[PDB]
This record gives structure tokens, sequence and C-alpha cells, in this order.
């Protein structure tokens, strides 16, 4: 009976399935793919590379990816319209603000960004009445005067309508704690909101003491390494210097300590990328040429090895997702 | 014979006549208007008030506008061709880019930007064909690393397409010194270049050291005063403190030391405005009810009652913007 809205309408929450919560189709900046779409070889190209790749993940078993692109990394919804269609996967659409606001969005107030992120949801997307049903927002550590803005206006579009909301965060800096000060601040509850890049650090304090107050713990770039890299300085600097059996055993760990319901899984993979450096997307397929099938294929296999039960491992994969995406 | 690019097509040199060379249909940010139309009331509301506007300056002389509004400034081509066609002007557009470049532009090279600001000139912008006519490029006063990247793609697409480069800088820095000695680093002739917003000082040291390289000098922000409404602060750090009159007397302190071929009029005028804070356009609006038409209606005649020559006026409105326009 509960319903979620996804690029191609409504679908059941219960035909979601196996559900990626923070993945993209492309990762770019606003007008930029409409201005210059042979950045990407042609839109057509990004298209079918997208299609191959959801193909992918489908055939490992992914039935649903929340694509957590904003305005400002370049959301295109009829991309995401076009590849969903093809590839037979649901893709959840996001609203909100990620770090590159252009100057007609930072110089908005919270009202205002409230009603930009209620018209993305309610209305619908551009002119295309694709509904969002996820609201990104972002800081690093201390949120700036802009971010905090942000964060409440996701806080009350949530409040408004009981889509949940999703956060980039610099996992280094601890960035989720003042993330969550802010939406407590609004009376948002943790349940609706998952902390993301989660996985970025193996700081198990920090983590548990989110799941404790009841956040959703996004352990989603499972297959972000530099290893093997590490003269690429860009690949190092957004990569990293962590396995991925390193990030993956954060999810046996809070498995562990009790916290499986509080775990959304992920890869933060992409088919184009414009807003790093040129050539990004060749270094990314070569690190991970399975891309949004190697949390199936690779992680969940891992996890099975280490004991992990198969009811606990469809609970975070497939529950937890659902639980979180249905408007409440 | 010579032919300028138009949102409408190609027109001949000889009928831009009386041309605004630094104006905007709307302020705004790339993507923004496809986003979030209400706010600016609706696009229908924005095209009639931009159909309005450009109606009032065509009565009182106006044949052209030349849009500077780049990618970063959310120029939305289809905008300009529909208020072209209902307000019959003549509207050039723009390639090049602002101070509000995304990450997806702020990450590329020099060839890069090249090929993107050669795309809008050779093939089209977005899939519209439409043809930009001029690059607009911005600094403040020392350049960017990104910013002297633009600068040398700019000189780079007019060497290779003979369209000519306009340019935002803060006068009080003297920020035109700066981006002459880049552009001609790269070999641009000063005759294709407009060192922009140079009413912006009485500084004529400055203006008459470009006028003698052979730049033209832009006087483009002729109805920019915050006198009257020094208590806005908003309005006073974009407007200023300086009359109209004051901005005016600078044509003539040029023509009278014999640079009236170097000079280029505008308003810097626009009919939405996102990138500065809500409610701007009501400020403006109430500063300068005529919009376009200020220039042809107020500054031409106070000037030919200082005594300027009406062949000196003519070649200042008709004959150094088409000498300007005309690839070369
Ligand atoms: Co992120
Ligand atoms: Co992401
Ligand atoms: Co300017
Ligand atoms: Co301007």
């Amino acid at each position: 009976g509960d319903l979620i809205n996804t690029v191609r309408g409504p679908i059941p929450v219960s035909e979601a399935g196996f559900t990626l919560t923070h993945e993209h189709i492309c990762g770019s900046s606003a007008g930029f793919l409409r201005a210059w779409p042979e950045f990407f070889g042609s839109r057509k190209a990004l298209a079918e590379k997208a299609v191959r790749g959801l193909r992918h993940a489908r055939a490992a078993g992914v039935q649903t990816i929340v694509d957590v692109s904003t305005f400002d990394i370049g959301r295109d919804v009829r991309l995401l319209a076009e590849v969903s269609r093809a590839a037979d996967v649901h893709i959840v659409a996001a609203t909100g603000l990620w770090f590159d606001p252009p100057l007609s969005m930072r110089m908005r107030s919270v009202e205002e960004l409230t009603q930009f992120f209620l018209r993305e949801i309610q209305h619908g997307i551009e002119d295309t009445g694709i509904r969002a049903g996820i609201i990104k927002v972002a800081t690093t550590g201390k949120a700036t005067p802009f971010q905090e803005l942000v964060l409440r206006a996701a806080a009350r579009a949530s409040l408004a309508t009981g889509v949940p909301v999703t956060t980039h965060t610099s996992a280094s800096q601890r960035g989720g704690e003042q993330q969550a000060a802010i939406f407590e601040s609004e009376g948002l509850s943790p349940s609706r909101v998952c902390i993301g890049h989660s996985d970025d650090t193996d700081d198990l304090s920090y983590l548990t003491g989110l799941a404790a107050r009841g956040y959703l713990v996004g352990l989603d770039r499972m297959p972000y390494s530099a290893i093997g890299l590490e003269g690429d300085a860009s690949a190092l600097a957004l990569f990293g210097n962590r396995s991925w059996q390193t990030r993956a055993l954060l999810i046996k760990a809070l498995i562990d300590r009790g916290y499986k319901d509080r775990i959304l899984v992920s890869h933060d993979w992409l088919f184009g990328f414009s807003s790093y450096v040129t050539n990004i997307m060749d270094v990314m397929d070569r690190i991970n040429p399975d891309g949004m099938a190697f949390v199936p294929l690779r992680v969940i296999p891992f996890l099975r090895e280490k004991g992990v039960p198969p009811e606990t491992l469809a609970g975070v994969t497939v529950a937890n997702p659902a639980r979180f995406l249905s408007p409440t």
C-alpha cells in the first residue's frame, strides 16, 4: 500500500526491492549536459553507458537506485527517466542542494529554499511532472551559513511531505554530528535522515553515536579506493587509501553492535562525471568495472562469508531502504 | 555586406543601428529559470516584462541589444529569441563565462574552455542552432587562475572566429589593465575587446590609458545610482553613490580627449534578476522606470545639451557597436 515516487511515476514501496540509496547517473552541474553534451561524447553515448551499467546492476539483483543528484549536481530528470525505462531499473530522483549552488540559490532565504524543495517534491521537477522522492544536502565539517539554511529548508520540506533527507558529509570531520544538531533543532526525526559517506572513516564512536540516536548511516562509497593509484593525486583525494573490504567491514561492525536496521549501503557511482578532473570516469571504470553491480557481486558475498546471515543482508538491502523511502 | 549573428539568425551589420552593447534579459544562473520559473512569477510573466521593456527601448530608437549573459548568468537563448521576435529588437547572444562558473566549468583546461566557446559561436547554443556573437569574461582585480584560463580561451576563440570579447571588471581596482595584459599575451587585438563597467570610476588615467592602447571602453551602467537609497546596503553595494549625470560626463570626457571611436554605451539593465537579493528588480525599476530606453531618453539629450555634436553621438551609438560586433 505505501508508495514512492520514481522518474517513471509512483511504485509500491514493496516493489523497490534491492535498493542502492546513494548513486548518480551523471555527476555534473546545472545546465551543463544541455550546454555541452559533447563533454560526455554525446548525450546518446552517456545514456547508452548508463543503460548498460544499470542492466548490469539489474542482472546482479539491483531493482532500484536513488539518484541523489540535486539541481547543482546537474540532475537531468529526463535522462533519468529515459535510462530507467531502457534498463528496467527504478530511479528515485532528488531535490535539495549540494556544494555547488549558484548565486541564484546562494542568495535565497530558508523560506525560499523550502518552497523550491517543496516544488520539486509536490509539483514536479522543471516542467516534467516527475516528483523527487528524497532531499539531498551537503556540508563538510562546520556548516556554512548557507548550508545551514539548506539543512533547515530540507528539514521543513521533509516534515511537510514525509520524504527523507540524505546527506553528504566529511566523515573524517565527523560532519554528521553538526547535521544532526541542525535537523533536531527543526524537530526532524532522525529516522528520516541518512548521514552519508560514513564509510569514509573507521570511526565507530562517531557512527555508533549517530546510529544510537536513530539516524541511518550511509555506507555508500563501497568501491572507492585509490590503492594501486596512489601517485594520481586527484584519485587519491577523492577515493582514498582504504580498501573496499575495509569499507565493507563497517557494515558487519554495525550489525555486530546491534545496528543492522540503521545501515544503508551504496556505491556513489556514476556513468558520467564532469564536476571533477577530465577522464576521471576512465580511472573509476578501471577501479570498479562492475559499476553499480559491485555491492551485490562483491560486498554481499564477502559479508555472507564472514557469517552475516542472509536475512540480515536482505534487511539491510531491502527492508531498510523501503522504510527510509516510504513517506512517513 | 558584413553580418552579425542574432538569436533570430544573421543580420546585416548595417541594420544593427542604435545598439546597447551590455544588457541582459535576465540575470540568473545556469538551469535556474528551467528549475524555478515561479521565482520570476512565471516564465510567461518574465517574457511579457521583457517584451514591454524592449518595446519601450525600441520606441526610443534602440534597434539592437547585446545580451552579455553567459552560461553561468543563466542565459536562456530560447527566451531571448521569443522576446526578440515579440518586441522586434535584435538580440546578440554571448558565450564565455562570468563569476559563477560551476565545478564542471571550473575544472576545465584552457583548451577545453576554448572548444566550449567555439561550440557556442560556430555550432550553436545548446541544441538551438543560435550562434553567439560575442564572448563575455569577468574578473575583479587580480585574475584568479581559472579567470586567467577563461580570458585566454576567450582570446583564442576570438582569434579563430573574429567575434569580439567584452568584459566585466572592477573599475575601482583598474581590473582592465590585467585583462589587457592577458589578452595581449595571446595576440588579441585591443580593437576586439571592450573593457566593461568603466563608468564605475572617474579615473580617466585608467580609461584613457586603455583607450590609447586601442581598447573599447564600456560605459555601460548609466542608470546605476543608489543616491536616494543609501540606507539599502545591497543597493548601495551594487549601484553606488555616483549620479547618472556623473557617469554620462565620462562619455563627454573621452570624446573631449579624442577617444570618441573607443566608447561603447549601455545600461547593464535586466528584466529579471535572481542572482542577487530578492525583490532587487523592484528597487531597480524604481531607480530607472525607463529601463533600456534611459540612454536614448536621458543620456543622449544630456550630451547634446552639453554640445556633443549629433554626428559624434551617432558614431558612438551606431558606428562603434557596428565595428565592434563585425567579425574581424
Ligand atoms: Co557526496
Ligand atoms: Co554522491
Ligand atoms: Co558585469
Ligand atoms: Co552585465
